[PDB]
C-alpha cells in the first residue's frame, strides 16, 4: 500500500512526524505537506499561481514541502508519485477540529476532502492540545494515539471506506490514558459563539476578536465527547452537499465494526501496557 | 428586510457593485466585504489575529471593508448590525463556482456557508466570465442577471429558504441572451482534471501549474449546464456533512417553484426587451 501523510500546520510540525511514524507499519509512506502553517497559506485550490515542491529533512526522514495550500497537496503528491495513493492520512493537527463550523474552514480536513473527491480513502487526525511537549513526553499517550491511527487506517486499507462516507475525522482528547475508548459520533453544527470582543489598539484604532467564546457542548456530538467526555471521537463525513439527494445510504454497521476494531486494539494495548510495566 | 451583500473578490470588485445595485430593490442593504481578493485573504475562520473594519467610498455608495476572510464577514457584519440579517447575498463572483471541488474552496461560497450555519438564508452568485468589461457594456445581459438575482432573493425573502437547503448557488453562463433559462441541478464532484503541468523557471528550478485542464462534465450537473448548455445553473446545497443522517427532508416543490419563478421572470423580460 502507498500511503500519503500530510497536514496543515507546516511540514515541520511535530504532529506530522508522529503521523508518519504511526503510518510506517501500514505500507510505503510518503510525506508531502505545505511549507508554512495554514495561518500563512489560505484554504482551497490554488488557481492564480504555480507551485514549488522541495525536499526537507525532518531529521530521521525526508519529506516534500510545497508552496501551496493543504487542498493542493493531493494533486501535487499524485503528480510526484505518478499515480494515486491508496489512502491519505491528514494530520495530527495541533488543536481539535470538531463541529461543522471548524471542519469547513480546516486545512487538515481540506486535504482529506480533495483526496476523497478524487476517489481516495481519507482520514484526518486532530488532537485537543495547546502544544506538543505534553504529548511527546508521555510514552503511553503516544502509543495509544498510534494504536488508534494504525487501526483506523488499516481497517480502511483492508475494507475500503464505509459506503456513504467520504472522510473519517478522528479527534483525540487532551488526556490519553489507558482507559480511553473511541466513540462514533456526529459533528456539532457550531463550536464558537458569535460574541465579538472590541478593543482599541495603542493608536486608538478599533480591532475585533472573533470566536473568543465556546458554546456549551451538547451530548452526542464530537465537541462534547472530546471536551466533556474525554473520549476519542470518530466522525464519518459525507461530501455530498447536494440537497436534491435526500434519501442517502450509509453502511452504519461497517462504521460500528470499525469503532469496535479500534476499541479492541486499545484494550489489547492496555493489556500489554500492564503486563510490561508489571 | 435587512440584506447583507458581500463577496470574496475584494471590496473594489465591479461584481460587488452590481450585486449591491441588484439588491437595492429588495430592502435595506449593507455591503461588508474583505478588502482584498481571496487570493490573498485566506479561507476560514480567523482565530490567530484580530480583525479591522472601515468605511470605504466606492463612489455611488459606501461599504465596509474588513481585513478578514469571506468566512469572517457574516460574523463581523452581524456584530456591526447588532442583530441578524434576513438574508446574505454573496457575489457576482468573477468566475464560475461549479463542482464540490471548487465549492469547498470558494470564498464566495464560504461567506454564504457561515451565514447558513448561523441559520440565515443565503445565496451565492458566480458568473462564468474572464473580466467584467464584456458584461458591463452589455445592458441586456446586465438586466437578465439582475432579474435572476432579484427573483431568487425575493422568492426566498417572501417564501423562506426551502426546507433542507442551506445555500442556493447560482452560476451564470458566458453568454446571457434573451433565450437563456435557469435549471435546478446538482453539483458535479470535480471541475478540474488532476493533471499537473511541470515547467522549469529561468534559473532551472521546477514549478507546477495545477488545474490547467477542465474535466469534460456529465449531463445533469452544474458544470454541464453552464459550460455545455449555456444555461443558468441553480444548485441547492446542504451543509449537513454528517454521514450518519441519511434520510433528510428537502422541500423540492419549493425549489421547483423558485426556478419556475426565475424562468417566468426571464420570459416576461425577454418579451419586454423586444420593446414589446
Amino acid at each position: 500500500m502507498k500511503i500519503l501523510v500530510t497536514n496543515d500546520d507546516g511540514v515541520h510540525s511535530p504532529g506530522l512526524r508522529l503521523l508518519y511514524q504511526f503510518a510506517l507499519s501500514l505500507g510505503d509512506v510518503d510525506v508531502v505537506a505545505p511549507e508554512s502553517p495554514k495561518s500563512a497559506t489560505g484554504l482551497g485550490i490554488t488557481l492564480h499561481k504555480p507551485l514549488r515542491m522541495y525536499e526537507v529533512d525532518l531529521c530521521g526522514f525526508r519529506a516534500i514541502a510545497t508552496s501551496g495550500t493543504p487542498s493542493d497537496t493531493v494533486y501535487l503528491a499524485t503528480f510526484g508519485l505518478g499515480r494515486k495513493y491508496d489512502i491519505v492520512l491528514s494530520g495530527i493537527n495541533l488543536g481539535d477540529n470538531t463541529s461543522l463550523q471548524v471542519i469547513l474552514s480546516s486545512g487538515t480536513l481540506g486535504a482529506a476532502f480533495q483526496a476523497a473527491l478524487l476517489g481516495i480513502p481519507a482520514l484526518a487526525y486532530s488532537a485537543y492540545l495547546e502544544n506538543w511537549n505534553e504529548l511527546l513526553n508521555n510514552k503511553e499517550a503516544v502509543e495509544i494515539m498510534g494504536a488508534v491511527v494504525s487501526s483506523t487506517a488499516s481497517y480502511v486499507l483492508k475494507n475500503g471506506m464505509p459506503q456513504g462516507v467520504d472522510v473519517i475525522s478522528v479527534n483525540f482528547p487532551r488526556r490519553l490514558g489507558r482507559g480511553v475508548r473511541a466513540k462514533l459520533v456526529k459533528a456539532a453544527k457550531l463550536r464558537y459563539a458569535q460574541q465579538v470582543v472590541e478593543r482599541v489598539d495603542p493608536r486608538g484604532v478599533r480591532y475585533y476578536w472573533l470566536y473568543g467564546r465556546d458554546l456549551a457542548p451538547e451530548p452526542e456530538t464530537d465537541v462534547y465527547v472530546v471536551l466533556k467526555e474525554g473520549g476519542i471521537a470518530i466522525t464519518p463525513l459525507t461530501l455530498n452537499l447536494n440537497a436534491v439527494d435526500a434519501h442517502r445510504e450509509v453502511d452504519m454497521d461497517s462504521l460500528n465494526r470499525m469503532v469496535e476494531y479500534i476499541n479492541a486494539s486499545l484494550s489489547k494495548l492496555a493489556a500489554a501496557l500492564e503486563h510490561h510495566h508489571h
